[PDB]
């Protein structure tokens, strides 16, 4: 729809994001990244089967048959932003998920 995935966490919590694609796309990379003034930056592509880690704190497996898990853990307030998940095959990437992160004040 309209709006990204809204979540809300304290500092040290930790989250977990499922990003979906299509069965036709298993064979392409996929892609965690960071909405910036400039666009999505990307931070880390995926491998089936690899936990592939973007940073200190963040994790991206692609689990094979369309499931894209994303792990942000013991988060910082520099998390806060908003990313996404894309897909980057042969027929061109596409944005498949937003997700807007919001630290809580102390």
């Amino acid at each position: 729809g309209s709006l990204p995935e809204v979540l809300q966490a304290p500092v040290g919590s930790s989250i977990l994001v499922q990003c979906h694609y299509r069965l036709q796309d298993v064979k392409a990379q996929k892609v965690w990244c960071r909405f910036l003034p400039e666009g999505c930056q990307p931070l880390v592509s995926s491998a089936v089967d690899r936990r592939a880690p973007a940073g200190r704190r963040t994790f991206l497996t692609d689990l094979g048959g369309g499931l894209l898990q994303v792990e942000m853990v013991t988060l910082q307030e520099e998390d806060a932003g908003e990313y996404g998940c894309m897909v980057d095959g042969a027929r061109g990437p596409q944005i498949l998920h937003r997700v807007s992160l919001n630290i809580l004040p102390p």
